[PDB]
């Protein structure tokens, strides 16, 4: 398939077409709802915490295109290693290591101009949307996608079908560590002796004030795809996991720490081994 690409100047699911809506069935308070990626005809990439562990198939309704209607959900892949209460002896009383999970749809989505898939790292989707030759290697996409540096990107927050596309920045070089480190103003982690505890390698950082200033994600935006746009190609290189601040109900400390206020997202490049197995029969050509 043709990955990452628009498919006229329409407005909302037209400019992304891969933006998938999940909401909880049984909603409460930190537990409304969800955003996730078309990946391929029968696979909605979203994050792990988005469901309850126990009937996660029951537990959400998805739906793409900005329809009314939910799709049937056949199957909920959790990451192995995701564990939210996995460091609660540490202090830590939401661990979103690994916070990634598959949505294997019963029916074969129909993609059309509201409904495409997005790109996936180390694929031949990947290589031909980055119009890179066929010797390009998983490490050479990481490059080319992921340099040593601050990374233009966008993630999509989403309000009565309405999108709204925000520009971020990816702090992957000198940057990285302070970003990292600003995981101890989140509310519940202030207190963790060591915050490389909190932030493993499979985390992205965005958010904050330097080189600009980075639109922070509210709770509603887990699940929904980190992208990086590249000559009017979108390439999916994280999942939104976790925020330092809920600019949906705390506008408030965002003012107070505006410096500090980072994004956390799963690295997709962290979770290739995953990704290749569950998606091995959807002809997405992994490298
Ligand atoms: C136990 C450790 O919890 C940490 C990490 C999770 N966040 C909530 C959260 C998400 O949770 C999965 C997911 C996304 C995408 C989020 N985007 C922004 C916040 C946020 C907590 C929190 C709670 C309240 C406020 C506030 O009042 O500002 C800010 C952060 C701190």
């Amino acid at each position: 398939s043709l990955c990452g690409m628009v498919w006229r100047k329409g407005t909302d699911y037209h400019k992304q077409p891969w933006q998938a809506k999940i909401s909880v069935i049984r909603p409460s308070k930190g537990h409304e709802s969800c955003m996730g990626a078309v990946v391929s005809e029968y696979f909605v990439l979203t994050a792990a915490h988005c469901f309850t562990v126990d009937d996660k198939e029951h537990s959400i309704k998805v739906s793409v295109g900005g329809e009314k209607r939910d799709l049937e959900i056949e199957v909920v892949l959790f990451h192995p290693n995701y564990n939210i209460n996995g460091k609660k002896e540490a202090g830590i009383p939401e661990f979103y290591d690994y916070d990634v999970a598959l949505i294997k749809l019963k029916n074969k989505l129909k993609y059309g101009q509201t409904i495409r898939p997005i790109c996936l790292p180390c694929t031949e989707g990947t290589t031909r949307a980055l119009r890179l030759p066929p010797t390009t290697t998983c490490q050479q996409q990481k490059e080319e996608l992921l340099p040593a540096q601050d990374i233009k990107a966008l993630f999509v927050s989403e309000e009565e079908k309405k999108l709204t596309r925000k520009e971020v920045y990816i702090k992957n070089g000198d940057k990285k560590g302070s970003c990292e480190r600003d995981a101890q103003y989140a509310p519940g982690y202030d207190k963790v002796k060591d915050i490389s505890e909190v932030v493993t390698p499979r985390f992205l950082c965005t958010g904050g004030v330097s080189p600009y200033a980075d639109p922070n994600t509210c709770r509603g935006d887990s699940g929904g795809p980190l992208i990086v746009h590249k000559r009017s190609r979108f390439i999916q290189v994280g999942v939104i996991s976790w925020g330092v601040v809920d600019v949906c109900k705390n506008q408030k400390r965002q003012k107070q720490v505006p410096a500090h206020a980072r994004d956390f997202h799963i690295n997709l490049f962290q979770v290739l081994p995953w990704l290749k197995e569950k998606l091995q029969d959807e002809d997405l050509g992994f490298l």
